[PDB]
RNA sequence: AAUUUCUACUAAGUGUAGAUGGGGUUU
RNA sequence: AAACCCC
């Protein structure tokens, strides 16, 4: 099998969760030494000592920044492409670039104490200096010896800049931000002072710092003179805009004063832009994350409540859109529309249809520059387009249609809904308010919450648009200074959204938990024998029980004194031994000075481990290699403490062609896992006393009352301790506990009495009700409080079988004579369906994965996912579709997915085969009731998940797919744009004409019926061969060349006839046979049809409506799918075409047959096809190299997919 | 309606079937 | 505020 080969290809790593359970006293004990109120403590501290962290942190930045008067590259920088210079901006740009990089450089170097900044020193010493209130100071002092907890805070507060770009960085906020704001300072603001007279600079500086002279450079263009890096950015904001004082008086600043030009005498000057405040903080800090949510109180709505500069920018912009006539007349050409989603909805929204402005962009290429390839490059040009002006629209304005005063009246009609809206939630904003049933079970108050913040977020997601790209060169400032503003207020609700809609689908209950550390900071960093003192935490063992001991402050040596007890019982503790990476190990400790004396070695070879000889360049020759690895084996026989833990069977040295060979032996032989024996008796005493605290390591498959399959963590955890073990699940270090407390009271639960009988709620359960002897809760392990265990594991640490995925499997599908592919898809009536097609496209296996089918003991109980959907999407309808019913859908279709992983799984070692899914970041699917394109993209990522380690549970765990000899037939997930061509057994192909196309003939309509003129259907009519009526099969037969048609260049055979063949459903539902209402459109009309070529006659008509008729018949003709939307029964898929044996494709024809050859619905040949399409793939690599297999593309093209198809069959 | 956790459950009576990397860090 | 570090 080709799967056998993906064996210890790479190592993965992961974490098991557990529950820790109190054994003995230890709760007792716990609870009497208080050993988790500090840990508590701890926890709720932690955001406050991070907030005080960072006040170091701003003060510290405002005392290097505020003495940084470098500008030491240039306090002018005066070549900013006022006339641009070198060559048109040649080397000029790269003198910009230096000059960037280097003011930049210079303010970020570690600066007046970087060192005691992000280190253990500020919680110890720094902080609790610069602090002054005591209580502040006991947070910050409560975390000492606990700074570990900051490490990741420490690496954002520093290292997420360095001496680079990124909003991140401080100094590309100061430099590459505000300098850019700050370069309009010297042309024209003196020419700007008509309105800025003496008595007003005066004014503003006898109320600002009247130690600062003037206003001096100001806001104007070129270059800069002042500030470069911090100069009071909120003291230049004061006068750019305006400030108050004490005064009362909002003390015009400048921009006021600029209004007086723009509306007192009307001029057009525009206003100014404030300096970017150093982002909160200087780098990070949080304004809009409002949070507190934990009751139905707070937030208090801040759309018009808390916050009424919502309301107040809803009025700001619809000011702006009034204001459109007359940006009209500055700039309209410079108000930009983001080319997207957007602009088809735009264009609907203006014009009428979604694609006017798209063919009126493609028109303009048709003029310039209708193949296959020629479409793809217009389609990438069209992307390219960043944004499209106003005027660029009113000139593909069909007609006489006004796009910036059609748009206007599209954005007042949505700030009227809005409005509507907020009449309806008075109620809600009343303070005297009253919450009768919750916020979780009051539907009619959260209808009110979500219907006002989905009008908001609607309106602020249309105009979102009206911005443009970004960067673009004409643009209005006089709209877009005033819209920037608005919508960054508006861009805020999409905060308030998401919380209050998390409130209201939040779970009943808390996942929160704390960390819990044992009063010892090294607690549990590692299952060390030799650091049992320092870490204080072994994993002990009793029959099939596992356990958490964990030794006391005082008492730390306890278990290292316990002996065996020959006669009585004995708890197993772990022997955990690992070497932890060799090629950094042996040489960090051996090379050592103090290693300078044992193994001494000497400078020579001490260079060897300095410049790079021993780690790569053309340094690395047999003489070091060969001479370090003897030194290195030779010191380990001098190391006891590396010699004695593991005896490390080596090779000769000779047979190590690197040192990695060498290296790869220490990893392997440098772990060991073994049970020394304990006496019960005295570790239960230990933990009686309060010296040690015993947990029971437990999952419910750990219970005495559980008999099934385990669950697939608990065997990878039982097998860390196994003798079959070699090391391919080992444990790695870094186990947290943590201690999650109850949320729910337990007599608040949902009981399900005892002796009293329960519904079972599978339809296709054959038994209902089921009665217990015992109460069932809703919920129970949140009523209590809960230990939990988090131990992290290494999957194939030494991987041994290291090839390219991708490479391999692709030489090994070249060489598979028959090389079966899942194909899986999406579809209408199915929520996914599965064709497993061989290596010559013979359907093996196809079936819906609606129900899915579960195993136990021998009973197989069906649960039909699709109608579980369908009961909650009628609970969708029911209830305004509310935030509660989308996350159940959701969460379901999440579970679905996750048993769906399991089948497919199961398949590909079925057949051994190759998975064929859709690239998702390509075409389109409609409204298929079943995996949407967010909850498929989930399913791939957990695909190649599961392919990164597959495993069955129910194998031997020794055996190839067993637990510890799992498949990894994928590479680790990247992205979900990553998924595009292979990602391993998973090959991504586009699904462009798989479903509806004929699977017996590849028939494909690549015609165009819809109706447009009486022209253009006669011009249709005419470019047919033949029109005629053929009476002995009852059967108009429409002889058709595609190659007098448009964009048909796909197509392969090109000659085709079609056939008025059977009925169609016209959804408009109306089952029309073909024939007879083709004879009646004729017989309206009165067209002989029996007399040959009726098709100049059909052009000899004239009244329109024959031709739409006709038109409607002909697109109904070439439907090949036709489904009722309601009636499932009827779904089918229909051939225009006969075969070469005459006989025309019917799906229904194909559903009743159990094995059949054909797809037997349309779903069944969406999946049939997107096989066929990597089936191409595999005769693509089999024409080629096994060199050159890598280079094979497996994109398929329209016209290679139609060739395949329509020859093939 | 029980769970390391999640989804579906009751699945044979305190559970069943699958899946399940955690922890910081970002408005 | 999506991906970003350490496991």
């Amino acid at each position: 099998s080709k799967l056998e080969k993906f064996t210890n290809c790479y190592s993965l790593s992961k974490t098991l969760r557990f529950k820790a359970i109190p054994v003995g006293k230890t709760q007792e004990n716990i609870d009497n030494k208080r050993l988790l109120v500090e840990d508590e403590k701890r926890a709720e501290d932690y955001k406050g000592v991070k907030k005080l962290l960072d006040r170091y942190y701003l003060s510290f930045i405002n005392d290097v920044l505020h003495s940084i008067k470098l500008k030491n590259l240039n306090n002018y920088i005066s070549l900013f492409r006022k006339k641009t210079r070198t060559e048109k901006e040649n080397k000029e740009l790269e003198n910009l670039e230096i000059n960037l990089r280097k003011e930049i450089a210079k303010a970020f170097k570690g600066n007046e104490g970087y060192k005691s900044l992000f280190k253990k020193d500020i919680i110890e010493t720094i902080l609790p200096e610069f602090l002054d209130d005591k209580d502040e100071i006991a947070l910050v002092n409560s975390f000492n010896g606990f700074t570990t907890a900051f490490t990741g805070f420490f690496d954002n507060r520093e290292n997420m800049f360095s001496e680079e770009a990124k909003s991140t960085s401080i100094a590309f906020r100061c430099i590459n931000e505000n300098l850019t704001r700050y370069i309009s300072n010297m042309d024209i603001f003196e020419k700007v002072d008509a309105i800025f007279d003496k008595h007003e600079v005066q004014e503003i500086k006898e109320k600002i710092l009247n130690s600062d002279y003037d206003v001096e450079d100001f806001f104007e263009g070129e270059f800069f003179n002042f500030v470069l890096t911090q100069e009071g950015i909120d003291v230049y904001n004061a006068i750019i805009g305006g400030f108050v004082t004490e005064s009362g008086e909002k003390i015009k600043g400048l921009n006021e004063y600029i209004n007086l030009y723009n509306q007192k005498t009307k001029q057009k000057l525009p206003k100014f832009k404030p300096l970017y405040k150093q982002v909160l903080s200087d780098r990070e800090s949080l304004s809009f994350y409002g949070e507190g949510y934990t009751s139905d109180e707070e937030v208090l709505e801040v759309f018009r409540n808390t916050l009424n500069k919502n309301s107040e920018i809803f009025s700001s912009i619809k000011k702006l859109e009034k204001l459109f006539k007359n940006f009209d007349e500055y700039s309209s050409a410079g108000i930009f529309v983001k080319n997207g989603p957007a602009i088809s909805t735009i264009s609907k929204d203006i014009f009428g249809e979604w694609n006017v402005i798209r063919d009126k962009w493609n028109a303009e290429y048709d003029d310039i520059h209708v193949t296959e390839k020629y479409e793809d490059d217009r389609r990438k040009s069209f992307k390219k387009i960043g944004s499209f002006s106003l005027e660029q629209l009113q000139e593909y304005a069909d007609a006489d249609l006004s796009v910036v005063e059609k748009l206007k009246e599209i954005i007042i009609q949505k700030v009227d809904e809005i409005y509507k809206v907020y009449g309806s939630s008075e109620k809600l904003f009343d303070a005297d308010f009253v919450l009768e049933k919750s916020l979780k079970k009051n539907d009619a108050v959260v209808a009110i919450m979500k219907d006002l913040l989905d009008s908001v977020k609607s309106f602020e997601n249309y105009i979102k648009a009206f911005f443009g790209e970004g960067k673009e060169t004409n643009r209005d400032e006089s709209f877009y200074g005033d819209f920037v503003l608005a919508y960054d207020i508006l861009l805020k609700v999409d905060h308030i959204y998401d919380a209050i809609r998390n409130y209201v689908t939040q779970k009943p209950y808390s996942k929160d938990k704390f960390k819990l550390y044992f009063q010892n900071p090294q607690f549990m960093g590692g299952w060390d024998k030799d650091k049992e003192t320092d870490y204080r935490a072994t994993i002990l063992r009793y029959g099939s029980k596992y356990y958490l001991a964990i030794m006391d402050k005082k008492y730390a040596k306890c278990l290292q004194k316990i002996d065996k007890d020959d006669v009585n019982g004995n708890y197993e503790k772990i022997n955990y031994k690992l070497l932890p990476g060799p090629n950094k190990m042996l040489p960090k400790v051996f090379f050592s000075k103090k290693w300078m004396a044992y193994y001494n070695p000497s400078e020579d070879i001490q260079k060897i481990y300095k410049n790079g000889t021993f780690k790569k360049g053309d340094m690395f020759n047999l003489n070091d290699c060969h001479k370090l690895i003897d030194f290195f084996k030779d010191s380990i026989s001098r190391y006891p403490k590396w010699s004695n833990a593991y005896d490390f069977n080596f090779s000769e040295t000779e047979k190590y062609k690197d040192i990695a060979g060498f290296y790869r032996e220490v990893e392997e032989q440098g772990y060991k896992v073994s049970f020394e024996s304990a006496s019960k008796k005295e570790v239960d005493k230990l933990v009686e006393e309060g010296k040690l605290y015993m947990f029971q390591i437990y999952n419910k498959d750990f219970s005495d009352k559980s008999h099934g399959t385990p669950n697939l963590h608990t065997m990878y955890f039982k097998l860390l301790f196994d003798e079959n073990n070699h090391g391919q699940i080992r444990l790695s270090g870094g186990a947290e506990l943590f201690m999650r407390r109850a949320s729910l009271k337990k007599e608040e639960l949902v009981v399900h009495p005892a002796n009293s009988p329960i519904a079972n709620k599978n339809p296709d359960n054959p038994k209902k009700t089921t009665t217990l002897s015992y109460d069932v809760y809703k919920d129970k392990r949140f009523s209590e409080d809960q230990y939990e265990l988090h131990i992290p594991i290494a999957i194939n640490k030494c991987p041994k079988n290291i090839f390219k995925i991708n490479t391999e499997v692709r030489v090994l599908l070249k060489h598979d004579d028959n090389p079966y592919v899942i194909g899986i898809d999406r579809g209408e009536r199915n929520l996914l369906y599965i064709v497993v097609v061989d290596g010559k496209g013979n359907i093996v296996e196809q079936y819906s994965l609606n129900e899915i089918i579960n195993n136990f003991n021998g009973i197989r109980i069906k649960t039909d996912y699709h109608s579980l959907l369908d009961k909650k999407e009628k609970e969708r309808f029911e209830a305004r579709q509310n935030w509660t019913s989308i996350e159940n859908i959701k969460e379901l279709k999440a579970g679905y997915i996750s048993q769906v992983v399991h089948k497919i799984c199961e398949l590909v070692e079925k057949y051994d085969a190759v998975i064929a899914l859709e690239d998702l970041n390509s075409g389109f699917k409609n409204s298929r009731v079943k995996v949407e394109k967010q909850v498929y993209q989930k399913f791939e990522k957990m695909l190649i998940d599961k392919l990164n380690y597959m495993v069955d549970k129910k194998s031997n765990p020794c055996a190839t797919g067993g637990a510890l000899k799992g498949y990894q037939i994928t590479n680790k997930f990247e992205s979900f744009k990553s998924m595009s061509t292979q990602n391993g057994f998973i090959f991504y192909i586009p699904a462009w004409l798989t479903s509806k196309i004929d699977p017996s003939t590849g028939f494909v309509n690549l015609l165009k019926t819809k109706y447009t003129s009486i022209a253009d259907s006669k011009k249709f009519i005419s470019s047919f061969d033949r029109i005629m009526y053929v009476p002995e099969e009852d059967l108009f037969e429409f002889a058709l060349d595609y190659k007098n048609f448009s964009r048909t260049d796909a197509d392969y055979i090109k000659k085709w006839k079609l056939y008025s063949y059977g009925n169609r459903i016209r959804i408009f539902w109306e089952e029309v046979c073909l024939t007879s209402a083709y004879k009646e459109l004729f017989n309206k009309y009165g067209i002989n049809y029996q007399q040959g070529d009726i098709r100049a006659l059909l052009c000899e008509q004239s009244d329109k409506a024959f031709y739409s008729s006709f038109m409607a018949l002909m697109s109904l003709m070439l439907q090949m799918r036709n489904s009722i939307t309601g009636r499932t029964d009827v779904d089918f898929l229909i051939s225009p075409v006969k075969n070469s044996d005459g006989i025309f494709y019917d799906s229904r024809n194909y559903e009743a047959q159990e094995n059949a050859i054909l797809p037997k619905n349309a779903d069944a040949n969406g999946a049939y096809n997107i096989a066929r399409k990597v089936l191409w793939a595999i005769g693509q690599f089999k024409k080629a190299e096994d060199e050159k297999l890598d280079k094979v593309k497996i994109a398929i093209s329209n016209k290679e997919w139609l060739e395949y198809a329509q020859t093939s069959v």
